């Protein structure tokens, strides 16, 4: 409860205060591209983000969470291997201190610069705090950002970061539309999985897009500007907020393209 990110509080700590940290579903996990298997069952992706209403963007000591309102049907994931509707209900991002690190998954060990997930609930579940404790509750989608180019979408993200700087901060975050995080492609790998911070529930069907988009240096060098710290303390600097790679053990990962 005490958890985060550093050596005395981090992943290899996380067990201690939830012991399912060493579960049969945890989630990252390292995507092996020469072992998933195709298959030509898988749905493509409906994603329906023309409705969304974002409201506010928060720094929680561990991300910044832009929130939705998910009171009723308006950004939904459905298709691929899901079953129902799934609301959106925030968006937040891993990364890294460097470029070469960030990612919570990783692609036949390839570390991205970090990694973008959209989290979504299950509406047969009334609630997102019933549905976490679902088996099929969540479906969070993935996407890898490398650095190159900048991603003019991310930009008002980027932008409103100074504002909360340290835990504890929001500020007004409406009419962001998170189309504009997407890549071109919409193929994907999905496995089953779970929650990558405490309360680490194994409640996730992961999608991860095969495709990354690209932010710029400067994009990514002002996530790293953020604080894990609350105001007017001793700076720590809200970087490597990222799990490892977990055991795959029991679990086949499937892809919906060739
Ligand atoms: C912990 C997990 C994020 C794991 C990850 O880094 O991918 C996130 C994703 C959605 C989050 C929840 C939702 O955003 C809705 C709630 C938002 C509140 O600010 C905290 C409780 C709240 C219930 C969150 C708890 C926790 O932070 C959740 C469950
Ligand atoms: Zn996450």
């Amino acid at each position: 409860h005490h958890w985060g990110y550093g050596k005395h509080n981090g992943p290899e700590h996380w067990h201690k205060d939830f012991p399912i940290a060493k579960g049969e579903r945890q989630s990252p996990v390292d995507i092996d591209t020469h072992t998933a298997k195709y298959d030509p069952s898988l749905k493509p992706l409906s994603v329906s983000y023309d409705q969304a209403t974002s409201l506010r963007i928060l720094n929680n000591g561990h991300a910044f969470n832009v929130e939705f309102d998910d009171s009723q049907d308006k950004a939904v994931l459905k298709g691929g291997p899901l079953d129902g509707t799934y609301r959106l209900i925030q968006f937040h991002f891993h990364w890294g201190s460097l470029d070469g690190q960030g990612s919570e998954h990783t692609v036949d060990k390839k570390k991205y610069a970090a990694e973008l997930h959209l989290v979504h609930w299950n509406t047969k579940y009334g609630d997102f705090g019933k549905a976490v404790q679902q088996p099929d509750g969540l479906a969070v989608l993935g996407i890898f950002l490398k650095v190159g180019s900048a991603k003019p979408g991310l930009q008002k993200v980027v932008d409103v970061l100074d504002s909360i700087k340290t835990k504890g901060k929001s500020a007004d975050f409406t009419n962001f539309d998170p189309r504009g995080l997407l890549p071109e492609s919409l193929d994907y790998w999905t496995y089953p999985g779970s929650l990558t911070t405490p309360p680490l529930l194994e409640c996730v069907t992961w999608i991860v897009l095969k495709e990354p988009i690209s932010v710029s240096s400067e994009q990514v060098l002002k996530f790293r500007k953020l604080n894990f710290n609350g105001e007017g303390e001793p700076e720590e600097l809200m970087v490597d907020n990222w799990r490892p790679a977990q055991p795959l053990k029991n679990r086949q990962i499937k892809a919906s393209f060739k």
